């Protein structure tokens, strides 16, 4: 796993599944479609895009999504898999996320990147 924080500060750390095709990856204001699965470190599964059959789409860069999220998605490419090992303080912090996410959880995600655009 390689930690992708800007002074590698262990909060998330990133392992490359499947490479995806080029260099070219999404920016800040740009529109990502991609397909995730969510896991605590001991399994339990807490989100799937897969498991509701629809891709997920978000606005990178603008917080719109966690922490860990922002700055892992703006580091894949088009078709890339990767799991992201998510720290709380990139998560969900001390608080957490009911019904299944305790405070300080690190959390396990499967991201496929498929497109995106402006």
């Amino acid at each position: 796993k390689i930690d992708i924080t800007p002074k590698k500060d262990g909060g998330v750390l990133k392992l490359i599944k499947k490479e995806g095709q080029g260099v070219v990856k999404p920016t800040t204001g740009t529109t990502v479609k991609v397909h995730y699965v969510g896991t605590l470190e001991n399994g339990t599964k807490f989100d799937s895009s897969r498991d509701r059959g629809d891709q997920f789409s978000f606005n990178l860069g603008r917080g719109n999504v966690i922490k860990g999220w922002d700055l892992g998605v703006a580091t894949m490419t088009k078709g890339e898999v990767a799991e992201f090992t998510i720290r709380s303080d990139y998560g969900y912090g001390d608080a957490g996320s009911p019904p299944k996410i305790p405070g300080g959880a690190t959390l396990i995600f499967e991201v496929e990147l498929f497109e995106w655009s402006a």
